[PDB]
């Protein structure tokens, strides 16, 4: 319908620069043409934002969260 921009990858940029602290609350998208997409909502900034998989409040949580 678009052009390029629907289907893909939902993400674009990666906040993370982000702590578990001023996060509010945790969501994922699961899409087909793309892997799992972290998505998040930031307190101090009241948002949502893609959090980074390499994170390292993340990486103990899809440590858990994944297994």
């Amino acid at each position: 319908k678009p052009v390029s921009l629907s289907y893909r990858c939902p993400c674009r940029f990666f906040e993370s620069h982000v702590a578990r602290a001023n996060v509010k609350h945790l969501k994922i998208l699961n899409t087909p043409n793309c892997a799992l997409q972290i998505v998040a909502r930031l307190k101090n900034n009241n948002r949502q934002v893609c959090i980074d998989p390499k994170l390292k409040w993340i990486q103990e949580y899809l440590e858990k969260a994944l297994n």
